[PDB]
């Protein structure tokens, strides 16, 4: 229906704020584009699925994500990624886990302050009965 579709349109404004307000971070610069192949050639063979804050952006665009929990398993694979690839004691490697574990914890935070919980249940039965 029109009204499912205008319930949709409301869940990528929502996704799209969230998104920029992690993307302005300071302590999120790192996670807001694709790794470059040239300057990580290693990357790819490690990491088997990577995202970005901008390829999260390109897939709201696309929509791609009719829940909230369909956005967050996107955020916990750009945390799990940072977690793998970095996971020695070094403080280069200390430091992207701290940032990655704070990005992860600052988009639960306004989800859980922001997300009215019968908005998320209405998105998850119009995804259900398609
Ligand atoms: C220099 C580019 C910049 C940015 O806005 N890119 C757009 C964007 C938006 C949403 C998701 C990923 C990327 C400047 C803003 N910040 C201070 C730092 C981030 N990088």
């Amino acid at each position: 229906s029109m009204q499912e579709e205008d319930t949709f349109r409301e869940l990528r404004i929502f996704l799209r704020n969230v998104t920029h307000r992690l993307a302005i971070d300071k302590r999120f610069r790192v996670f807001t584009k694709p790794v470059d192949p040239d300057e990580v050639p290693d990357y790819r063979t490690v990491i088997k699925e990577p995202m970005d804050l901008s390829s999260v952006i390109s897939k709201i665009d696309l929509h791609k994500y009719l829940t909230v929990k369909d956005y967050l398993r996107d955020i916990d694979l750009i945390c799990s990624n940072a977690l793998e690839y970095n996971p020695d004691r070094d403080p280069g490697d200390r430091l992207i886990r701290h940032r990655a574990c704070a990005l992860r914890d600052t988009a639960y935070a306004i989800i859980k302050e922001e997300l009215d919980e019968d908005f998320e249940q209405l998105c998850e039965e119009i995804q259900e009965s398609r």
